[PDB]
C-alpha cells in the first residue's frame, strides 16, 4: 500500500527468515545408533536359541 | 523371565526327559523264579517228612 507499509514488511521478512534453525544432526544419529544396538540384542537371542538346538553356534555366512 | 532364559529351560527339560530308563523286566522275573524254587525246596521237606510218618508219600489232591 504505502511506502512505509512496504518498509515494515521487509523489516519483518528479515526477522522471520532467521530464527536460529537448530542442528538436527545429533537428534537423528541417536535413532540410527539405537536401531543397531536393538538389532544386536535381538541377534544374540537367535544365536543362543540356535546353540540350544545344535550344541554349536551357527557357521558363518 | 527373558526369552533366552526360556530357551535354556526347554533345552534342559529335553535333556532330563531322556536319561536311558533301563529295562526292569529281567531284574523282577528273577525274584518270581526264586520264589518258586524256594517253595519247591520247602515242599520237598513236607513230602519227605510225611513219608517218615506213613511209609508213603501223600495221595494227590
Amino acid at each position: 500500500f504505502t511506502l512505509i507499509e512496504l518498509l515494515i514488511v521487509v523489516a519483518i521478512i528479515g526477522i522471520l527468515a532467521a530464527i536460529a534453525i537448530p542442528q538436527f544432526s545429533a537428534y537423528r544419529v541417536k535413532a540410527y545408533n539405537s536401531a543397531a544396538s536393538s538389532d544386536l540384542r535381538n541377534l544374540k537371542t537367535a544365536l543362543e536359541s540356535a546353540f540350544a538346538d545344535d550344541q554349536t553356534y551357527p557357521p558363518e555366512s
